[PDB]
């Protein structure tokens, strides 16, 4: 049993591990029924893991929203970092997708309304996430209609971007990266909108809108194709088709902006 502030966990109770983090289930030390996830350094990638967990603290401690994973506490030291977060008992969207194969438009709508809500807060705070993908979207069953909650997680790559500035760090997951990102160009908040478009397309069809055999091939594809048009099934509703075409614009100046996304007809009741 290890303690972190008012919280504890055992390393027997593994939730999962990736290259840059290990997560365990724990609990509050007084209120044993308050469950938490405790994210810890992955010592196989020590320096990068430590950096990303520190960055995640700096961002998440400023965000309180039902659709963003809550940071209850954290502990940063010279050689260790812990985040104590709300436990998301539903697992991630990637695993849900693996079982469902595809989602109904009504489900896509429910999830995307919640994602949009989170993105409204990020945008108002001047934060870009930079690693939106199904593996970083968690599900939580907290009474009320459609109570399942989506939560954006894994803010290790996130940054503040001043509204008259552009980012240039190459980070993210190639399959979900906007063309401008993977082509090593300057980018802004609309790169995340491409990632979202990609997620929605994947929920709808079970596939990526532009498949390649590698990151290098995908880059070359974007470089050579000045116009990108994803294949949308004929059965797709008109509002969802329009949303996807507007999110999955190659050129960020032609891509849908935040205000249009937040008020898109697809997202209406
Ligand atoms: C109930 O089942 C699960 C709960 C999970 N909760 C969190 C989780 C992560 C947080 F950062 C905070 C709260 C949480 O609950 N994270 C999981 N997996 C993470 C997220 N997707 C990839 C994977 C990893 C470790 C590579 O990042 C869970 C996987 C689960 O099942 C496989
Ligand atoms: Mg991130
Ligand atoms: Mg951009
Ligand atoms: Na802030």
């Amino acid at each position: 049993t290890e303690t972190v502030g008012k919280f504890e966990f055992s390393r027997k109770d593994l939730i999962g591990h990736g290259a840059f983090a290990v997560v365990f289930k724990g609990r509050h030390r007084e209120k044993h029924d308050l469950e938490v996830a405790v994210k810890c350094i992955n010592k196989k990638n020590l320096a990068k893991s430590q950096t990303l967990l520190g960055k995640e603290i700096k961002i998440l401690k400023e965000l309180k929203h039902e659709n963003i994973v809550a940071l209850y506490d954290f502990q940063e030291m010279a050689n260790s970092v812990y985040l104590v977060m709300e436990y998301c008992n539903g697992g991630d969207l990637a695993d849900y997708l693996h079982a469902m194969r595809t989602l109904s438009e009504d489900t896509i709508r429910l999830f995307l309304q919640q994602i949009a809500g989170a993105m409204r807060l990020l945008h108002s705070k001047g934060i870009i996430h930079r690693d939106l993908k199904p593996q970083n979207i968690l599900l939580s069953n907290p009474a009320n209609p459609n109570s399942i909650r989506v939560k954006i997680a894994d803010f290790g790559f996130a940054r503040y971007l001043q509204s008259n500035m552009m980012a240039a760090t190459l980070c993210g997951s190639p399959m979900y990266m906007a063309p401008e990102v993977i082509m090593s160009q300057h980018y802004d908040g609309k790169a995340d909108l491409w990632s979202i478009g990609t997620i929605v397309y994947q929920c709808l069809t079970g596939k990526a809108p532009f498949q390649a055999s590698s990151p290098q091939d995908l880059r070359l594809f974007y470089e050579k194709n000045k116009t990108l048009v994803p294949t949308i099934p004929a059965a797709t509703s008109a509002p969802l088709r329009q949303l996807l075409l507007a999110l999955l614009q190659r050129n960020h100046k032609d891509r849908m902006d935040f205000d249009e996304f937040f008020h898109h007809p697809f997202l209406d009741a």
